[PDB]
């Protein structure tokens, strides 16, 4: 492997760091990477939570690629559970790590007692009285705190810091999240996004990330749409977005899919970035209701490889897989990966996935190699 220049939205990031940024934007040509959020935490199948089993190795024989996991699991009262030991094993396999960020309301979260109050579903807006001169200034400062003594912690073996694409502020384009579109004006969303990296790699010294930007999926498919809250070339790594669809006559939603991972594959190369799928699925609605889709991953592979520029994506990552789904009272289910386990095989899923990892272009945990010891240079 020879050195590549890298620009990074920290200029002094990890040699590490820049290597997995380096590393994406060579595989992403040549396949697009499986990920999964709770990989090794969260399953129907496993029994241990420790990082060393997942649903998806149980359904195919390896790990995802990239492990997502969230703020949910660093900043208290760490309601997802501590991940560092998790993180450390999927790094030691030689996966790749991403965090997303479902903070609680720095306005109101005080409050807590009936969800949503309190989290980031507590719709109140809160981007205005977070930035600095803002009343509640102090509580998103020690949310970053908390993130930033994590990341500046957590080592490899031998006292390496291990990489890790952090997401912030996700699904802006959207109302759900206390940062969402009707809780803050572009500019005031944008200046939240810079901030936020801001006191993490100027005020508190992270060194070990890479910054994702992750809006919905647009409908209106334009670069100018998705500008409208994008932060800037120099706050943001990965280009992402989130989308949701219908579990049935979802094949307008699957060229939804295509055109929005075109679009943000052609901004990426303009713009020197890494573009991704950050969350992908069949709306939680449809699987809670015991519904599936069983040629669902099949049309995901081969809708986004056949397009020149959505192909060139370098991941796409499904959410956690409940093990006990969640609450209906009763529980319904919540989860992502076809399990290996007589419901996904009776309903044609397990077979879906397995052809989607048998497919050429999609890239598990073996299939990457030689992701961090890339030499790189910077400008
Ligand atoms: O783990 C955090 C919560 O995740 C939810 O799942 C959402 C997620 O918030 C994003 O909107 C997106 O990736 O779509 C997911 C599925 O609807 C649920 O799993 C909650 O139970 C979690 O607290
Ligand atoms: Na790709
Ligand atoms: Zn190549």
């Amino acid at each position: 492997v020879k050195p590549v220049t890298v620009k990074l939205v920290d200029s002094q990031a990890t040699m590490e760091t820049r290597s997995l940024f380096a590393f994406m934007q060579e595989q992403r040509r040549h396949s697009i990477m499986f990920g999964h959020q709770h990989e090794t935490t969260q399953g129907l199948t496993i029994t241990r939570t420790d990082g060393t089993q997942s649903d998806t190795f149980n359904a195919v024989g390896d790990f995802a690629a990239v492990y997502g996991w969230d703020t949910l699991s660093i900043v208290a009262p760490k309601a997802e559970g501590d991940i560092v030991a998790q993180v450390k094993k999927a790094y030691a396999r030689g996966g790749i790590i991403t965090v997303s960020s479902h903070f609680d309301n720095p306005k109101t979260d005080t409050q807590k007692g009936v969800w949503p109050v309190g989290t980031s579903w507590d719709q109140t807006p809160a981007v205005v009285d977070s930035l600095p001169g803002g009343a509640y200034n102090p509580v998103l400062n020690g949310y970053l705190d908390q993130v930033a003594e994590w990341a500046n912690n957590l080592k490899d073996e031998q006292g390496r810091l291990i990489p890790v694409i952090f997401r912030l502020y996700h699904e802006n384009t959207g109302s759900w999240f206390w940062w969402g579109d009707k809780q803050s004006t572009p500019e005031q969303y944008k200046q939240l996004f810079r901030y936020s990296v801001e006191y993490l790699r100027d005020v508190k010294g992270v060194r070990n990330f890479l910054y994702a930007y992750s809006p919905n999926n647009f409908w209106d498919v334009t670069e100018a749409n998705y500008l409208e809250r994008y932060p800037g070339d120099e706050w943001v790594d990965v280009l992402g977005f989130d989308t949701y669809g219908p579990v049935a006559d979802n094949a307008d939603w699957f060229r939804n899919v295509v055109a929005n991972a075109a679009l943000v594959a052609r901004m990426a190369e303009a713009r020197g970035k890494i573009p991704v799928i950050s969350g992908i699925g069949i709306r939680a609605p449809d699987i809670e209701a015991g519904l599936y889709d069983n040629q669902w991953y099949r049309k995901l592979i081969s809708g986004l490889k056949a397009d020149p520029d959505a192909r060139e994506i370098a991941f796409l990552l499904v959410w956690r897989n409940a093990p006990q789904g969640v609450p209906g009272g009763t529980q319904v289910p919540h989860y992502w990966v076809p399990a290996n386990r007589p419901e996904n095989i009776n309903n044609g899923t397990l077979e879906d996935f397995q052809a989607f990892y048998a497919d050429e272009f999609t890239a598990f945990n073996r299939d990457i190699e030689q992701v961090y010891q890339r030499p790189t240079l910077i400008v």
